[PDB]
């Protein structure tokens, strides 16, 4: 049994509603982390994505390496976020999504308190790279990021790493759907109930 | 099968000169205006709509720093459809971007854009006309026009053409002649007829 | 009547013999813009383009954009650039390619010395993108870069924008000569015996 | 079918009994070692060789940020090989990057390590060995054999485990068998043997 876990990074944004109807169409659930200032202005996004099935997760507030990772406040900013979500939702996600990945800014430090908090950590098993394609047609960078992703789906779970602000990324889940599908994965959101780990550090306390 | 002439860069001097040809041979056409010439212009803008062609937006500065790196791109175009309303009375908007939305035309741009409600054009045929400049001006022009005619080969296609050189506006007449030849009609951009033509393949304009 | 004019810049480096082979194999001619700071340790590359039939054009020293454009060192540079090259090659060639193109760095002003200087200057009508590539397999990143290529040579003219100084590029030349000659083109280098502007000033002095 | 063995982060407590049951199983794998390690564990390190295994490098400091954003991974790989030469007399080409060389090992560094005369191998298989750390090996094991065994289709692989784990060298004696079952050898990774695999498809490693 193969289960393929999209997650989009950075939004919500003007592109995530189109995103939000193309997982309908396709009836597949996927995973969403926030920054917090989108969680403000874009509210309405957040409990659309949670009220169709989508996982809806922590990204920080600032997005910033010096202050999450240099300084320590990952713990800090991923809370907060939480609260944002919690007044939205009505439940606090426990898993975050480190802006630039686990490696190397979580180090032993934050992963402790990391785990001290409450809260989970996932990277992934594939970048898309959706956000590199900025500087082409974009029905042309949507068949690579599309391309980018079928040719690493081997492994029975994946992770796949996109980001719902870019017109390309959203263009290219459609075909990204029809593929994985036919290569027999399904697409479901991440479960609390259900968790196992994914990050860099192979550290399984997360 | 449809075939759009599109002239950037004006009104100018040979502007005038080319209204007649158009005129003479029945076709409509379209043109991207800048802001200057617009304000010192404003008889030709108004013969330009009176006579059946678009008339459309090609900004304020023609600077590139300052309507890509610096964003004021949708503030002028929209600046530049105030000074032609007040000669029309409607306002436009199609913008064709000064040299094209590739890449200067971001993602985020072209969000303000689409927010801002207007459409952009490119083209699919560039009738070279800047390179033959300060050259004889019917050698320029046949050469202008064999570049066109020899590219034009899908059902719909859009025309980049310059009327403020002369060479360019001596190479439409023969341009008229050949395209209708190949089966072309010489059609204006129509609003409620817009589909999109832009680099980035980005149906929302 | 197609000619396919392939640029490449930055060079040379340690992947432009290489491609000097593939090139050779396949006879086709192309277009080499060179860094000061790479003619001089790749000085023996440098004769072998040129004697390999291809032309040999400068790209500046520094390809430093505060220093050719806002300081107006583009005339120099190109100048003291183009004395290396004919100390290595016997001939002051003529044309240069701007760094990060001539738009918008190379103004009025710049432009009026470049044609007081004898220079001519070329941008591009293609750009590969292949330098962005630099995060994924090298064989995918090629193919990408391929297709890239393919997908854009409609005019009977077309001037390719590649870097022979990363790998991902080298490895797009072979499947891009493929696929243009049987879209119907030949491979030739610049030559000043037959110039023609292509720039995006639109300026037919150079 | 042949399939190719490897254990990073060693040697330590386990690397012993694994050794035994390499042996017993007349079973030839390879040892990516720590410089660390290799200082404090000689012993295994000259028993690993002299049991016919593949003794390779996997860096001096293990430390993602040293090895790629400074550059230090030859560095590290070259100092790490004299360690290990010291104790079995020949100088190891081998090395696998410690998080994989996607994508630390950039083109600048791919260089060197082409330069420096070294070879770089990534995995077909990654056992998740890691996982199921200060878990119950009973069971650990049993999932991390499963893991490997279900995804053996290639004629050649390349598995990823770890020898510092106790979960990962009891699952060893399973995963030989199911393998051994699908017509697989168990060879170690031999320099005049060599042939690439990395993340980066870099045939030049
Ligand atoms: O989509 S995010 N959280 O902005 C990213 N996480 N890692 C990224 N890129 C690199 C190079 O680390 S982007
Ligand atoms: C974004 C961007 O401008 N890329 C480049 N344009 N020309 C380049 S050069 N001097 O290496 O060939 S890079
Ligand atoms: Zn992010
Ligand atoms: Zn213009
Ligand atoms: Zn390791």
């Amino acid at each position: 049994r193969k289960v393929a876990y999209l997650t989009f990074d950075d939004g919500p944004g003007k592109y995530t509603a189109e995103l939000l109807n193309t997982l309908k169409q396709h009836d597949a659930k996927a995973t969403f982390f926030l920054i917090g200032a989108n969680v403000k202005e874009f509210p309405d996004l957040v409990k659309r994505e949670n009220a169709e099935g989508h996982y809806v997760g922590m990204h920080s507030m600032t997005h910033n390496f010096a202050k999450l990772y240099k300084n320590g406040e990952y713990v800090n900013e991923m809370k907060e976020d939480q609260g944002l979500i919690a007044n939205i939702i009505g439940k606090s996600p426990k898993l975050t999504r480190p802006p630039y990945g686990s490696m190397p800014g979580l180090n032993e430090g934050l992963r402790n308190k990391v785990v001290e908090g409450g809260f989970k950590v996932w990277d992934w098993t594939i970048d898309s790279l959706d956000w590199r394609y900025n500087k082409m047609p974009v029905d042309a960078a949507a068949a690579q990021i599309a391309q980018n992703v079928l040719t690493n789906a081997t492994k029975p779970q994946e992770v796949i790493l996109m980001h719902d602000i870019h017109p390309q990324s959203v263009a290219a889940v459609p075909a990204i759907l029809k593929g994985l599908k036919e290569k027999g994965y399904e697409f479901e959101a991440y479960h609390e109930e259900s968790h196992f780990p994914v990050n860099f550090w192979h550290d399984n306390r997360m």
